[PDB]
């Protein structure tokens, strides 16, 4: 039932290396393929051995507590248990044709938070509006462009070694939506104190796991938690002003809908969040494949 896809492109992000072909019958650990010969790969960032990386699997004093929490390193895989083979993790997802990490830093899950912040979308009274189509509210929720993609995102980004989701994901949120790192301190805590108003109010976890990720090989990849913060009223985002983050290239509210074009597998997600608000969904019907 369709295997990651992106995990098997070429070349690998950031470099001209090829990915040893995995046909889609074979992506599956289970199947056997005795010749399966992975091209070898890790980054040259990763191998230099930044603070956010791990030491190569080799490395004498390096001992892995895989599927645990590891110190500051969290090893759990949100989907479950990970398979050891050759000393080192095993992509849940299969083959991928390319062994090491890649730009990936930490081998097996490298985790990522995605905060989702939607609210009705109002019109000069402060009504919410009604799509025809669908007879449901439009939903909206804060989106960025980065400069990297040219692509509509959730404005999510990598938890950093021994911090909490939660704090990710207001971290996140907050640095690129709100530019908050380039905030007077003072405004960092009426942020912070709106923040923290609207992440204890109505929020939902969307997704946990493994992302297809074109970063992914077969001994690290990819998971995030995307959580969903909801603004019923619009008084927690009403006096909000929406401000790009360095590395973001522009943020807005963005309507939701079918036709929405997003980054990865993030419109997956949006129809997650606009099936459990009950908000517009279907921009056409295509009733006049039928309509006479
Ligand atoms: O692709 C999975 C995740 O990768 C992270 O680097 C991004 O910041 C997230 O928005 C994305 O969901």
């Amino acid at each position: 039932e369709n295997s990651h896809n992106k995990a098997r492109t070429s070349p690998y992000p950031g470099s001209k290396v090829e990915r040893s072909q995995v046909p889609n019958e074979k992506v599956g650990w289970l199947v056997e393929w005795q010749d399966y010969k992975p091209v070898e790969y890790t980054a040259v960032s990763v191998l230099a051995g930044p603070r956010w990386a791990d030491p190569q699997i080799s490395e004498s004093n390096f001992s892995p507590k895989f599927n645990e929490k590891d110190g500051h390193v969290e090893r759990k895989s949100k989907n479950g248990l990970y398979e050891i083979e050759n000393g080192r993790p095993r992509n849940p997802a299969g083959r991928t044709g390319l062994v090491g990490r890649g730009l990936l830093g930490r081998w097996g899950p490298n985790h990522a938070a995605d905060p989702i912040i939607t609210r009705w979308k109002r019109d000069s009274s402060g009504n919410k509006i009604m799509h025809p189509v669908s007879g449901k509210h439009i939903l909206q929720f804060v989106a960025i462009k980065r400069k990297d993609c040219g692509e509509w995102a959730i404005p999510g980004g990598m938890v950093d070694p021994g911090e909490k989701i939660s704090a990710t994901l207001k971290r996140e949120f907050g640095e690129e939506a709100l530019n908050s790192l380039q905030k007077t301190s003072a405004e960092k805590r009426e942020i912070e104190e709106k923040l923290h108003k609207l992440f204890s109010q109505d929020h939902l976890v969307i997704y946990k796991g493994y992302v297809d990720d074109p970063r992914n090989t077969d001994n690290a990849w990819m998971e995030t938690e995307a959580v969903n913060y909801h603004d019923e009223t619009g008084e927690i985002m009403d006096n909000l002003m929406l401000e790009a983050g360095d590395d973001a290239g522009k943020v807005k509210w963005v309507d939701i809908n079918d036709k929405l074009k997003l980054y990865a597998s993030h419109s997956q997600f949006i129809k997650l969040v606009a099936e459990k608000r009950d908000a517009h969904w279907s921009e056409d019907s295509e009733a006049d494949c039928h309509a006479l």
